[PDB]
């Protein structure tokens, strides 16, 4: 079973955890991956009720399993905060438009 679904895209918590450190990481030591420069301030327009404090960072999750290195970022994201505490999984699959909606 998933531990988040995002549209058909199936993900468990050590999917989560990985991609996670990985952009943690980088967000440490103030560097960003991309076009679109992930990690970077999730702002949190939707107004999801997170249970851990902002600031909130996106960083995108992959269904192949590999972590996130630059190109397409494709529609899911994990977002953490400053302490690397997992706010939630997000993605653009069943949204409208550039929206996130949570992964269930
Ligand atoms: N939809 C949305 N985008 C946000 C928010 N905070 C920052 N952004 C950024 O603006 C862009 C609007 O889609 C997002 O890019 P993304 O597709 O790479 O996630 C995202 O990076 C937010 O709270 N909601
Ligand atoms: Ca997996």
């Amino acid at each position: 079973a998933c531990d988040y679904t995002c549209g058909s895209n199936c993900y468990s918590s050590s999917d989560v955890s990985t991609a996670q450190a990985a952009g943690y990481k980088l967000h440490e030591d103030g560097e960003t991956v991309g076009s679109n420069s992930y990690p970077h301030k999730y702002n949190n327009y939707e107004g999801f009720d997170f249970s851990v404090s902002s600031p909130y960072y996106e960083w995108p999750i992959l269904s192949s399993g590999d972590v996130y290195s630059g190109g397409s970022p494709g529609a899911d994201r994990v977002v953490f905060n400053e302490n690397n505490q997992l706010a939630g999984v997000i993605t653009h699959t069943g949204a409208s438009g550039n929206n996130f909606v949570e992964c269930t």
